[PDB]
């Protein structure tokens, strides 16, 4: 039997998976190179991710495509065979960590939305960066110091079953499986954060609304005393430069009030805290804008996130399936395994890109750049 010619498939991954790699990566590292309006520290978290992609796009991509066009046989230099191989895991594993850094920090943003300073937070995305790429190394690295065998001086660049097989099995669960767990976990902490945050700011905003309504029914002066003091330790919980101001407003404004109360003025407390309804509503309206963002945003996150992972599944269960089960047909697997290479090619290939155009001010400056305008 004869397998025939396979270059139509060659041809088809050029245009929609090489092309499409290199394209949109570039586009997401010019963006944050040429935008000031990008250039904060979440976004070298992209620019990284973008890297790695664009790397996987032109050094190891090209290269895949020679066992579709060509035989089983390496072509190129003994040393590139290994170093190919190395590269491959390292930028494809960088992706699935990356993923998982930025979850973990959009977690912490929504969790503490305060302490955030422009200064420590670039050295904290460089750290966490860094971090990303160190794991990434320590579990490629079995590749080239385990290496491939070769009486003939020519290889095949493939890890065999036998030589690697612990390799594909404890290395697909340090690379996919232990960052899936972990954005699993993060899923679940950031539905529990907006409700909590969502249920604080009603409790907030019901305190304020309820002893307000006590001020504006009030016929003495005791009446306006104790409804003022509760809004005092209560005006903290909603603010923790602008949360230490955002409240100083309201607090300064309850003891000028308070001072009203004191000197026995009932119809000038009433007035104060009657113009203190358009100060609470100019921050209940900038706070209810804030968690909306918030929940926009990690929807996005979510179902982006979701379906890169969902399409790097295939290999990584194949993977593991043609080394446990020893009854299933080695053939037919192998021949799935190179399909589910590639879909995961696309699905870190177009990932930053695909993220990144639901940001307005991302998708502005791409429709800049494929005018080639670059302001
Ligand atoms: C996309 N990339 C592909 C790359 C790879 O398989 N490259 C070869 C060259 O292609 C194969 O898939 C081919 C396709 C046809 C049959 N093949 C095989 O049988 C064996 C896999 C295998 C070996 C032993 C036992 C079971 C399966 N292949 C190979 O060695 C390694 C990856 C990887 C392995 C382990 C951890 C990882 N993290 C990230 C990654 C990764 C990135 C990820
Ligand atoms: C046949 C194969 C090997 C070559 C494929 C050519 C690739 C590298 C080409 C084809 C179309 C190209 C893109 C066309 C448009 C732009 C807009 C420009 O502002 C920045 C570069 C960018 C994003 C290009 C980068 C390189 C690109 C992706
Ligand atoms: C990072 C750079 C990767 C360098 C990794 C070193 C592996 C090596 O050269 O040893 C090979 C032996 O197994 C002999 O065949
Ligand atoms: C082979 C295909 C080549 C793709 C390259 C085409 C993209 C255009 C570009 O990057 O040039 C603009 C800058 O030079 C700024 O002036
Ligand atoms: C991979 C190949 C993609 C090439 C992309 C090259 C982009 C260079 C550019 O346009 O930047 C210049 C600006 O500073 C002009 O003001
Ligand atoms: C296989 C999925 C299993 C269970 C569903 C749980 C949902 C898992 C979806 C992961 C998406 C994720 O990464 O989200 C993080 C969060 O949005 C950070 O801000
Ligand atoms: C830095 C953190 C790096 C963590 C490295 C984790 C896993 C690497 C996978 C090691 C598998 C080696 C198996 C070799 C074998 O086949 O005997
Ligand atoms: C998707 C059906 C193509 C499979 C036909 C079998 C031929 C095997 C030869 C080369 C495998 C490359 C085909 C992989 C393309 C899928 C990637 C994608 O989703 O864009
Ligand atoms: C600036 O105005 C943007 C650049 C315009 C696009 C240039 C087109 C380059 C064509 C190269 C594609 C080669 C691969 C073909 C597919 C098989």
């Amino acid at each position: 039997e004869e397998q025939g010619n396979k270059l139509h498939w060659a041809a088809l991954l050029i245009l929609m998976v090489i092309i499409p790699t290199i394209g949109g990566n570039t586009l997401v590292i010019l963006a944050v190179s040429l935008e000031k309006k990008l250039q904060y520290a979440t976004n070298y978290f992209l620019m990284s991710l973008a890297v790695a992609d664009l790397l996987v796009g032109l050094f190891v991509m090209p290269i895949a495509l020679l066992t579709i066009m060509f035989e089983a046989m390496w072509p190129l230099p003994l040393v590139l065979c290994p170093a190919w191989l190395f590269l491959d895991v390292l930028f494809s594993t960088a992706s699935i960590w990356h993923l998982c850094a930025i979850s973990v920090d959009r977690y912490i943003a929504i969790k503490k939305p305060i302490q955030a300073n422009q200064y420590n937070s670039r050295a904290t995305a460089f750290i966490k960066i860094t971090v990303v790429w160190l794991i990434s190394i320590g579990i490629a690295i079995p590749v080239p110091i385990k290496g491939i065998e070769t009486n003939p001086n020519n290889i095949t660049c493939v890890l065999t079953k036998e030589r690697f097989g612990d390799f594909m099995l404890f290395g697909s669960l340090a690379a996919f499986f232990t960052p899936l767990a972990i954005m699993i976990v993060t899923y679940f902490l950031t539905i529990h954060a907006l409700q909590k945050k969502a249920a604080d700011l009603e409790d907030n905003w019901e305190t304020l609304n309820d002893n307000l309504k006590v001020i504006e029914k009030a016929d003495n002066a005791a009446q306006v005393k104790d409804a003022l003091t509760k809004m005092r330790a209560a005006a903290l919980d909603a603010q923790k430069k602008d949360f230490r101001h955002g409240f100083d407003i309201l607090v300064g404004q309850i003891d000028d009030a308070l001072k009203l109360a004191n000197e026995g003025k009932v119809k000038e407390a009433q007035a104060a805290a009657e113009q203190l309804k358009t100060t609470r509503n100019a921050y209940i309206q900038k706070y209810l804008q804030t968690i909306s963002n918030e929940q926009r945003a990690s929807k996005v996150l979510g179902i982006v996130f979701f379906l890169f992972l969902l399409m790097w599944c295939p290999f990584f269960i194949t993977n593991i399936t043609l080394v446990l089960c020893d009854s299933c047909n080695q053939t037919t697997l192998q021949m799935l395994l190179e399909i589910f290479v590639w879909i995961g090619y696309v699905s870190s290939g177009v990932n930053p890109l695909v993220y990144t155009l639901f940001n307005k001010t991302f998708r502005d400056a791409f429709g800049r750049y494929i005018t080639c305008n670059y302001r």
